[PDB]
């Protein structure tokens, strides 16, 4: 996991990504295609999203999207199974378990799930990536942007007691997460493999480029994604 | 009223309500059985809820409803006799040909004093089958715990288009969507829940992090008891 067939070359003022340079980030999808979050595989069955996208098995995740416009692309729709909702908002986490495998190739494949005791350190330039506004205005091609990791600490300078230990925040520094880039990946370069480190979860009303946003913490939820794998 | 038989446990990331918890809360569902708006029984012979729902005696109140997807329920399908609007407030008062039976799914809200203060930063909650997600609508009511907002904080988000007679309330991780219109915005006062806000108003994306704009029921139910006492 975690090494792109396709490397990445490196969302409000975020950049357009290499096309297929995130091969887990999927784009959730309803019955009518309208997109109202982004996802990440972490195995062929898999998919870890916000519990807060409300996702059924009516939805659709699709893997392989680069543009949203195109549909000259060799993407894949793939069903629902289940859903598997975090029963500890609060930890905004949601896994997904597909009806039939995702085929992995060139720009279909998985992110790293961290250790419990993974260590990525505030400060840490890590990079998220999704089609949320550009523009407090949704993107048809998939944007990146690279954003450092806050201390806990340092995050409730901004928001307060809201800001648990199962959170992280990334950002403040002239990019922010957007509106449509819910439920997406934060991820940190750990051993030369892209590691999932956080689930684009809230931040600020107008997406304010010096306001950070608050994902889920990954390791902080890592064992019950383990724990849900292994019963199902 | 604005005590239900069935206790309250405490709309896009609301919760699903204990069945029959919100008696007062009505469906307002058109001749084909379609469920367009919410409302809010005062009495047994009235339901308040939203102008632009365009409500006509062509549409029904249907109390004592949980699940629409469920059959089961004892619902009552009540005819409205006149809707009579509020002239120059998205408000509408609907009477019933028939009286609604009361029971324990099926009762009133309270009504506020107009004099009454209800300060910003009150826990409140709104009810409502609207949209879960911006079909994404729920077979069962759902509710959401929200604060009232200040009309001077909530004009950062909107600026003049909030009139005295609104509320705000959300922002806050929740939001009223479409369907929700019409129904109660509610708050606890001397324990029991009374109607501060009708649903009305917001973001056209039903954004958590946008206030929802509710017609400010204090400035509005002197016209309420008027016309119920004139009619
Ligand atoms: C999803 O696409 C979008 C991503 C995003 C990231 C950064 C900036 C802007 C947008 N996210 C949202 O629209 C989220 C959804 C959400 C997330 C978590 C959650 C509910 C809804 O539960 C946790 C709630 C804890 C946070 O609670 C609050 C409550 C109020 C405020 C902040 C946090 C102040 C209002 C505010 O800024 C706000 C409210 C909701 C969101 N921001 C938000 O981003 N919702
Ligand atoms: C009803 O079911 C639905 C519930 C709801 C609540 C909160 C958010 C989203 C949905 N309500 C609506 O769909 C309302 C109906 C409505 C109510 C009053 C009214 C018009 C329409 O007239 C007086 C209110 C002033 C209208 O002001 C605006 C506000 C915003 C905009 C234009 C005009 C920008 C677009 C927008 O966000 C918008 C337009 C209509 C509605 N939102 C809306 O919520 N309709």
């Amino acid at each position: 996991c975690g090494v792109p067939a396709i490397q990445p070359v490196l969302i409000v003022n975020g950049e357009e990504a290499v096309p297929g340079s995130w091969p887990w980030q999927v784009s959730l999808q309803d019955k009518t295609g309208f997109h109202f979050c982004g996802g990440s595989l972490i195995n062929e069955n898999w998919v870890v999203t916000a519990a807060h996208c409300g996702v059924t098995t009516s939805d659709v995740v699709v893997a392989g999207e680069f543009d949203q416009g195109s549909s000259s692309e060799k993407i894949q729709k793939l069903k629902i199974a289940k859903v598997f909702k975090n029963s500890k908002i609060n930890n905004d986490i949601t896994l997904l378990k597909l009806s039939t495998a995702a085929s992995f190739s060139q720009t279909v494949s998985a992110v790293c799930l961290p250790s419990a005791s993974d260590d990525f350190a505030a400060g840490t330039t890590c990079v998220t990536t999704g089609w949320g506004l550009t523009r407090y205005n949704t993107p048809d091609r998939l944007q990146q942007a690279s954003l450092p990791l806050l201390s806990n600490t340092n995050c409730k300078k901004y928001w307060g007691t809201k800001i648990k230990d199962a959170m992280i925040c990334a950002g403040a520094s002239g990019v922010s997460s957007c509106m449509g880039d819910s439920g997406g990946p934060l991820v940190c370069k750990k051993n030369g493999a892209w590691t999932l480190v956080g689930i684009v979860s809230w931040g600020s009303s107008t997406c304010s480029t010096s306001t950070p946003g608050v994902y889920a913490r990954v390791t902080a939820l890592v064992n019950w994604v383990q724990q849900t794998l292994a019963a199902n």
